[PDB]
């Protein structure tokens, strides 16, 4: 389907046997989500937005259900002010921007 | 046109007479711009993502145009790492996320 954006993006995603609601932001390259408990091996990265950086545990090959898709993605965990779906997944999705 | 995810979706503005590159977020409630000067009445505005809130100011009713699609629309201006082009101007050039 099409998504307008008179209102902010949000999608729900089912990740770590959890629902969470996270938005949709074609500005991100990753995607990063609240504190939360992944299984698996992970390394700490380094990130930075409009507010300056952030320390991330980043975790690979993980399962995320969105948008009807079976996915599996790198997530990064650490403390954003929302759950955001960045381009990586985006892109593994189809998702794509039209005017 | 359709712009696919798998690089980041910059794209040419022009403002004031002046062309930049933004990047097309659907992320974003508003367009904020590195620091630059425009005319008329601003009032500062919080904003905060990733990494923290910064100050901007706000110019409101400014014209400014992109891929040929000619807005007239609010538009923040302060310490952004990158220009960005928010919902507020997404909508009124008829953008929206496709799947
Ligand atoms: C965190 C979002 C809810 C809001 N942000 C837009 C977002 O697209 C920024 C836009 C962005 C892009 C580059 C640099 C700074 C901000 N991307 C971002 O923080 O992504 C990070 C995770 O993926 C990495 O890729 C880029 C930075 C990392 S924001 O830049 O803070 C912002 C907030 C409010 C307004 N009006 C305008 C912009």
């Amino acid at each position: 389907p099409q998504i307008t954006l008179w209102k902010r993006p949000f999608v729900t995603i089912k990740i770590g046997g959890q629902l969470k609601e996270a938005l949709l932001d074609t500005g991100a390259d990753d995607t990063v989500l609240e504190e939360m408990n992944l299984p698996g091996r992970w390394k700490p990265k380094i990130i930075g937005g409009v507010g300056g950086l952030i320390k991330v545990r980043q975790y690979d090959q993980i399962p995320i259900e969105i948008c009807g898709h079976k996915a599996i993605s790198t997530v990064l965990v650490g403390p954003t002010p929302v759950n955001i779906i960045g381009r990586n997944l985006l892109t593994q999705i189809g998702c794509t921007l039209n005017f």
